[PDB]
């Protein structure tokens, strides 16, 4: 009917390439055609379905996200299906591995994946790794760099496996209902955005339209349901409390005067603190100087913990931003509150984002499991040289925020947390403010403002170097650990450069 | 430092390409050298400046949304600048152009603007290009129709004007706060996306975090404060009462029986209706019928007027899905219900979305300037054959829908809405279903189900060629107007095909 008028275009008009003419409804949308397939396409009545539906091939790119932390069942179950059904040479884009991924061992083994990118890797498959399981070096990233990754086209994911703990027919999809309620997707988000071909493993059918759509119906292609995603009861039991370790609360305490007579600790300043020690704990200590003056946070950021919403229900921070909910408290919080807010990786860490809220922090408390005469952080590697830890957004926060804290003992056990030089450098010490440990505060030369705020406010300080030399009185001269010249892991800062390479341990 | 090493990772293994060695915390993020920077980058002093650092050259594609209705402000604004500042050969890729953006027609004379991509073209605008004002074609598209061809890389969106409310200082807006609160973002968010440069223009400032945010901080890059961005009053003001015409109404009663014996209405329907006339003013009487039945509605579709919302606060619609608020009602309503839900165009009607919810819908109400006996629907042009109108999500929701019905009066003064044929085919009549008017209704003999249905259920029925014949007893044959073989704009079908050019009026 309309081709002759369109070659007519072509010929005698400006006008877009490619101009063809109509067809009929269905022409480019066949589905239209039939009432029950427009609304049911995306359904697969089994994971192994799923899979050949997704379009998988040998060589290529797969996804998870980590948000059911230690009880998730996703990684294990998707990666039995794909070496049942013979997929080779993978490479396995996991946000993140924990030890309850050991059976990526055998996968490794029979040649399932060869490539793995991650921002933690622990338990034996750590172990593993450095003894030299793989040929291909551990490609490690931070929170954030995994995302700039991605968009850089480095990290391409060809399809994402995404469990969620309920989803409509279409796939929107939350972590508040079902079994597993995690809370925050904001893992999930970036590859929800990204990859090429979005799976969702739900445990629940919900009514259309599922509120809230943290995963959007326009960004998943199937959806199947299993039995769990991740562990249903640990998932969603309440936050523990705050550490009863005294050391630790002498730490915490210590570092609140740090934060009180720093310069920021002012009416709608922002924090992000910890998951578990004295970067909890500082928290407690916190907010009564917060009742004592008068003076209230603008808002609460990272992976959101139930002491972190119990201030946000007294009106001391006024809003929580929530990559990740790390106890059901945050995860139900989350669901409840509106101003516990919801946000992906990207509005979190990422340096090439258009809008990091890390980069808006005034204090971030983090951990170390070493940490050296420059600074310089270890998060990665134990002190026997084996992969345990995770470079997490560690270094993301640390170079977003204003001032950042390390809170670490001196010493645990024999082994001494202030070094000469650590083993793996994670976060770069150019990043790092202060030292807060039980044996005094150290804070780093490059800061003279915080030097001198802090030795008007009558805060005792110490040097770094007087920190490591006590730490070596009370461990002794650590021998070193016996690396081959094999690389094991590459440890890619946050820009994607290279900062590090972590080596087989003999 | 790291040369040396990232060498012979290049050498002796199997790496990513063009690994490059850590080389600073703010080598590719200079912003957070400054802590006040990495905070407020974003933020313009003045329009210029907002559109110097876009980067924005002749030759490139500008866009704006449509959320402000009649009371837009933003085009003009930003034409009035950049026509100012010697900009030449731009396209302008508005979602629709309202009458008030007749100052257009100097800047296309004068040339800063070559291309037009639109849904709508009304008022002295329209006139102009009938008459032949430019050179080129303007490309007219559904509103789905659009994001398929943004997404299709054909419209590619250098700097995106987004006229906003409120906002933080980090891109964080809605339309909830402020002074134009239009509600609604839902055509902004597929620009905020896929803009290579987003430029907010923003009323009021607001504290950081915004929530919610329609427009999110990582998809903002520039920011500048202007007086007004609509009409505020006139924005805000409420929903406009039903109608008062018995022939609308009449047509509403008659529309609301169809439904009701369609095969359709069951618990659990999806419905989309209009925002005046009958297809507005049907919901009077379904409600009526909803509650004599024991059914309610699974969610309403649209841009939201307040009498869904009503329906919906009284528990008969149990979401609403809102693209674009109609009344300050539906705006007010879209902020303080939490299951009247904001969605994008993408979510709403593009083809080519994962998941579009038009897509669902059992009913859709729709109107017609002229419908012909192929039921193709004519949306574009008035009588005289002159652009007066607008495409929209007329083809999306008729595709997408189960059953369309169209109503419209047989007549309108002297001109018959029902024709031999169509000046303008926009929607075709393969997804039209269903005609009713004030002579009666008629259905697309290509339904048989539908036909047996209303017959069975004793609804009088007629020809829609015996409505053509009887709107041409009561009008005569009219004089067929005089166009040129000029081609003055080209239809696109929601797929991007052609289904129609309209021609240039003498």
């Amino acid at each position: 009917a309309m081709k002759e008028t369109v070659t007519m275009l072509n010929q005698q008009y400006v006008v877009p390439e490619g101009l063809q003419p109509y067809q009929g409804v269905t022409a480019n949308s066949p589905w239209l055609a039939s009432e029950t397939e427009k609304r049911r396409r995306k359904i697969c009545d089994s994971l192994e379905e799923a899979i050949r539906r997704s379009g998988l091939k040998n060589g290529m790119t797969i996804s998870f996200h980590h948000a059911f932390r230690g009880g998730d069942k996703v990684v294990n179950m998707v990666m039995a299906k794909l070496a049942e059904m013979g997929f080779r040479d993978l490479t396995l884009a996991s946000s993140s591995l924990i030890d309850a991924h050991w059976p990526l061992i055998e996968h490794i083994k029979n040649g399932v994946v060869r490539q793995i990118y991650t921002s933690g890797l622990r338990g034996k498959l750590g172990e593993e790794i450095s003894a030299g399981l793989m040929e291909n070096p551990v490609q490690i990233h931070s929170h954030g760099g995994r995302v700039k990754l991605i968009q850089s086209g480095e990290l391409n994911i060809d399809v994402a496996f995404l469990g969620v703990p309920c989803c409509d027919e279409f796939g929107n999809a939350n972590g508040f209902s079902g079994k597993s309620r995690c809370g925050s997707l904001g893992y999930a988000q970036v590859d929800a955005q990204y990859a090429k071909c979005v799976v969702l493993l739900t445990e629940e059918w919900v009514e259309f339209p599922n509120y809230p759509a943290s995963i959007a119906q326009d960004q998943v292609d199937l959806i199947v349901q299993v039995d769990e995603v991740g562990d249903p009861e640990k998932i969603t039991a309440g936050a523990i409390r705050l550490s009863s370790n005294p050391r630790e609360l002498l730490i915490a305490r210590q570092a609140a005067n740090v934060i009180e007579h720093s310069g920021y600790f002012c009416d709608g300043f922002s924090l992000q603190t910890g998951t578990g020690g004295a970067s909890l704990a500082v928290t407690r200590f916190l907010e009564d100087k917060m009742r004592r003056h008068n003076i209230t946070a603008s808002f609460g950021l990272g992976g959101i913990t139930g002491t972190m919403v119990d201030l946000h229900e007294k009106g001391l921070i006024k809003a929580l931003l929530d990559t990740q909910s790390f106890d059901g408290d945050a995860a139900r919080s989350l669901a409840q509150n509106p101003h516990h807010i919801e946000i992906s990786t990207n509005q979190y860490a990422n340096p090439a984002s258009k809008g990091a809220a890390c980069e808006r922090l005034n204090v971030v408390m983090l951990s170390a499991l070493e940490i050296d005469v420059n600074f310089n952080v270890n998060v990665m590697t134990g002190s026997n040289g084996v992969l345990r830890g995770a470079s997490g957004g560690h270094s993301d926060t640390a170079a977003g925020a204003d001032l950042t804290i390390i809170t670490a003992p001196l010493v645990r056990g024999r082994i001494p947390c202030v070094v000469e030089k650590v083993l793996t450098t994670v976060t770069p010490g150019a990043s790092v403010d202060v030292l807060v440990t039980d044996h005094g505060i150290a804070v780093n030369p490059a800061r003279q403002d915080l030097l001198d705020n802090l030795r008007a406010a009558g805060v005792a300080l110490m040097t770094i170097e007087q920190l490591q030399q006590r730490a070596e009185q009370l461990t002794g001269k650590p021998q070193p650990i016996e690396f081959t010249d094999r690389v094991v892991a590459v440890v890619r800062y946050r820009d994607g450069s290279v900062i590090d390479v972590i080596r087989q341990v003999k």
